[PDB]
């Protein structure tokens, strides 16, 4: 009920289908599959307390009409796109390229904040969103003796302007989410329930152009659906529809800053706790990047006096 | 150049190769490293080729295009397998599809029979048989396990291209053997033939691939590189190494000598694993190994010993 319980239990599961998620990659299924599940799971979690709360509730507030609930459509084409450019990006670049790239987003939410959603932001707090991206990105570097040595500034062009254009859809999607949840004085069941079924949609309509591709003639999307999926394949779709429920609520009673810390910091605790679990070796850029982000964080959260005292 | 070392070597790198694939599975394209690993085997063919001509008197090569053409079918085979083999994995899971790749010992068996006109007594196909029916038994799904695959409940579709799958998987290395065996030629001069059609089937693969995207995309070559680690660069190697013993045995052994050296490396892979990656032993591997080391003597063991005390 507090937004720094829900922000830290967020870094908490953010990381824990991390960790789930190379678990259960041992070598058995489709991760294709795994968001149209997830986007299931939160869409009829969200229906399930929409109801509750009608039934339990003497007001719900819900906007029915069609001029609000198709700005819920936007989200989801800004992620269809956004898939297609991740895929593009992954084929003039490395993952690692990639995923070190992706501390862009850290910037992006920050300027559209400003751009889109109108909010104020000290130098402080400028200094703070800037720190974390550099931080994250700190701690991934690639250290000395690593086998997959990526050059440095060595990728295509394409690779380097793809990655940039991804960030800003990437901030763009959580930015307009905000506004939505915002824009309304609405029930947040209902929100998602809108939200989540246009993602439902999309998900499903990308699966059905996956098999349009191929002629319809090889196995189709829903036969295939539960193929190789264990129990831990069953828990990340469970932890992804979690976390994904969490970062509605940031939407609506917080914002995208707040999300961007949690994930940052979930990032973060993976690396920690793959020094024990996994065993990977620990780093100075490990060390380095924790307390980059660890002042990152008091920049931006701590009160202006408490940063101007003994 | 004693068979047996050759393929007892093949065993011991066809392991290798899969203990340092999920190692190295950790950044990169399994789709460029078949076309490096051929590259490898015929530009160290062609390298062997180069010296036995300037070391030998005689080098038997055969440059008519009657035969060298013959030398594209068994990529031809492997283009239409790889395709099958997709296609399989949209009606099964992948351990549904691993364990259906017991049957290439039988449809190897068979054709080894039909084409190559090879003479198997009884023991022997019941050799072969035990063989595909041991490493099954290894392979079967143990009590417990997360991704219960509902036997017998896949799609039709799933099992006919299994079935198919395993043919074509047979009849290549069938017809590679075929192509050693039908010349006196120099091993040296068949890889060249047979590797250089593979390099060309590779690459227009990904040629296919980047048309399938309109060229707009990242091209093959560009991105021929990324992520390759050291450890990449261990099974490109690797792989290159057991493709040059099995071309090897094309020649100076059989498919069935190859299938045993094949089988025998997935019960290696699975013991190792328990000491490694720290996988539980099974009754279903202790089963499988007494079924497949029976099935060895069975198939290798001369007659006269199977009846003595
Ligand atoms: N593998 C995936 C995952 C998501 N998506 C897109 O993302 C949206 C799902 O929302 P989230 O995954 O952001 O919850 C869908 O509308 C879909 O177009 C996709 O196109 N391919
Ligand atoms: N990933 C892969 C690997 C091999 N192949 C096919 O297999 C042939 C290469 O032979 P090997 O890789 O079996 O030595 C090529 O002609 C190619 O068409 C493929 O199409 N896709």
């Amino acid at each position: 009920m507090q937004w720094y319980l829900v922000a830290a239990l967020l870094t908490i599961l953010t990381s824990s289908q991390g960790i789930l998620t190379t678990l259960s990659q041992s070598n058995n299924y489709d991760y294709a599959t795994i968001p149209f599940l997830a986007e299931l799971f939160k869409l009829s979690v969200s229906g399930f307390f929409l109801w509750k709360e009608c039934r339990t509730s003497p007001s719900v507030r819900m906007t029915k009409e069609w001029r609000s609930v198709r700005l819920y459509v936007v989200p989801s084409v800004i992620y269809l796109i956004h898939n297609n450019v991740q895929f593009a990006t992954l084929t003039y670049v490395d993952p690692s390229t990639y995923q070190i790239m992706g501390n862009l987003k850290i910037v992006t939410t920050g300027i559209l904040f400003r751009l889109v959603l109108k909010r104020k932001l000290s130098n402080i707090q400028w200094m703070a969103i800037v720190l974390l991206a550099v931080g994250t990105t700190t701690s991934q570097v690639k250290g000395c003796g690593d086998s997959p040595c990526d050059s440095l500034f060595s990728a295509p062009l394409e690779g380097y302007l793809l990655g940039i254009l991804s960030a800003c859809l990437s901030a763009l999607a959580g930015v307009y989410t905000e506004y939505l949840m915002k824009k309304n004085n609405d029930s947040l069941y209902w929100q998602n329930v809108q939200l989540y079924t246009f993602g439902v949609i999309f998900n499903m309509g990308w699966l059905i152009y996956g098999d349009f591709k191929a002629g319809f003639e090889l196995g189709p999307w829903w036969q295939r659906l539960f193929n190789g999926y264990s129990i831990t394949t069953w828990m990340v779709v469970f932890n992804l529809g979690s976390t994904g429920l969490l970062v509605s609520w940031l939407m609506k009673y917080s914002d995208n800053i707040v999300k961007v810390y949690s994930t940052s910091m979930a990032m973060l605790l993976t690396m920690v706790l793959s020094i024990y679990l996994f065993s990977v070796k620990a780093t100075i850029q490990l060390f380095l990047g924790i307390i980059i982000c660890i002042i990152s964080l008091q920049m931006y959260f701590m009160p202006v006096h408490m940063l101007i005292e003994l």
